[PDB]
């Protein structure tokens, strides 16, 4: 069983104005191409190393390992979380959540847009579940450290703030495109995430 | 005593077409010139903090300075590192401690290439003189974290990679950038820092 | 400042035969001292620092008053945090909201040994107040980071888990010591700090 | 593979008065145990992620994997470091390399010292060598952090410096634990990893 690539479920373009078709092709077809075989090529140099009982080279792999396993894991998340029929707000028990859990829609946006905002680097802001409390919380990890792996957290919604995310577009003016993603994110997903938690 | 941007000592169109203008003006005026006021925001609310004692706010200030204070010292550096007049090889006595501590120049542009390139997100790849052996060394270091301060050794030449520092132009393909910097990188500047630390 | 070493509110040998006199008195009169007075030292090289503009001394000073700030923070805490007179459960509001946030007292104890225990190296388990989302949340800290400073949350009731917390004593047995330590936990003090955090 | 806890060279006792046999016995038989038996059980885990793919898992994984895998390289490495016979200063090869790339004897003596003293929390000094350099260089690793899974470097002398390592015998006075091992070095055994390094 090996790794591949997804197909994104929109054109490139569909995402227009507010994600522009560059970046989308740029972002899935370069990006998330290279972090998926590097991954591969790395679990074939783990999977001997794990073999042979080689724990220096076991140790010395875990960086490629996080990075471009990471980077496979958040980027198809991130596609499924976007939506050319997106954007507004949740309904359901995910709103009801939502409002428990942060307050008001509002507040919620302004929390999970500070936490992508005040990531120092690249790196991703998250929405994500608590197994062990039950309840929503929001995270930011940093390069392309992947939520769960890493904090226990189940992700249902990430933000990627890698500069190759929106530079092209906005430039160095992260809180424009942390405006206009809003426009574009697939709540019928989130919810999705959200409800397979719960049971 | 506050600190400031410095002026560039060229014109933004002067590194064309190796670095474009558009790069230059953004990387410059706008990335260094947040970096500096907020280390001057972040040194009035440390000033504060030292003189009630207050350890808490000091910690919890720490990432800011070294994130902003970082990035002003390592920008300042850079645009001295370039200059529209560069490129080619060291002379005198850089040269020989390049070729005595590397083997070559040859040798000594695919280690900092490859320090460079596997920077896993934002970082520096950087030549640093080591006062405690007194020989040439090769480091890397994340985000905006300045080489002095977390290594001890002395920056010599630094290469940004922040993809804010090469996407325009150069999209993903980070090799295209630092095989085009040699291009335009001062040696008489890398030179004179270099003899600063020899007595 | 002139951070001091506080006096401990009772004799070394007073949580006899939980935690012995020779721990205690090595933990204050040698560890926490040290510390203080590398503290003390560290903050005076940090205002000559920032009299000059020396960012760069700044940041190498950090590490040190990150570790020897928090080892005063965090020890003045722990004396505090436990008595003679201390063991048993709290009551009243604190005890309410435990219930509402773990569950039961046996399982937030449950869940605070596996933090404290769980620590990799040396470190502390807390719990902890979060003012954001208003409810007590457990959180582990590497070596001497603080609570408050690395993380936001407001110490309640810290368990320092370096070796010369409880070697002499329990040896490797990091669960014996966290069993033995709940006798002597100060529950009116974890009362006081967690009333603080309320209006 | 499944590890296994190496038999000692020596008699737990054969150190005194150096290193007390009561270290020696719970540093091996306890401390050194619990890393290969958690070695093992992480590595079972892992097999088992990477045949179904879960990239989740392998990186949840990573940290036990570091931190007992590196647990049972150090310790190995370490045991055969010590010996009754040990202490002294080395000859041939390995002491022109240390005159060499060091200054003198003494001077190294100092360096490593200094590196193991300043070790902040748990971890370990190490005198490496450099295969790109083809020198000999002083590090210190943090936990049970590996120095060539983490580092590049070949080791060749390591000293522990968990508080389990000597705070029974030497309490928190660092400084006299590390005057003493030097007592016990085992240059041959270092001489030979030198070698081993050298074609
Ligand atoms: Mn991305
Ligand atoms: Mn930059
Ligand atoms: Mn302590
Ligand atoms: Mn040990």
């Amino acid at each position: 069983m090996k790794h591949s690539l997804p197909d994104l479920p929109y054109d490139y373009g569909a995402l227009e104005p507010h994600i522009n078709a560059q970046i989308m092709q740029l972002h899935h077809s370069k990006h998330h191409a290279a972090y998926v075989n590097n991954l591969n090529v790395t679990e074939e140099k783990y999977q001997e190393a794990l073999a042979k009982g080689d724990v220096t080279a076991q140790i010395a792999l875990q960086p490629a390992l996080k990075f471009n396993g990471g980077g496979h894991i958040n980027h198809s998340i991130f596609w499924t979380n976007l939506s050319p029929n997106g954007g507004g707000e949740p309904k359901g028990e995910l709103l009801e959540a939502i409002k428990r859990d942060f307050g008001s829609f509002d507040k919620f946006k302004e929390k999970l847009t500070a936490a992508s905002v005040g990531v120092q680097g690249s790196g991703w802001g998250w929405l994500g579940f608590n197994k062990e409390r039950g309840h929503l919380q929001i995270a930011a990890c940093p390069n392309q450290d992947p939520l769960q792996g890493t904090t226990g957290l189940i992700p249902l919604l990430g933000i990627d703030v890698w500069e190759h995310a929106y530079y092209l577009q906005y430039k160095n003016v992260r809180p424009d495109y942390l405006k206009a993603i809003w426009n574009v994110i697939n709540w019928e997903n989130v919810t999705e995430r959200y409800m397979a938690c719960k049971k």
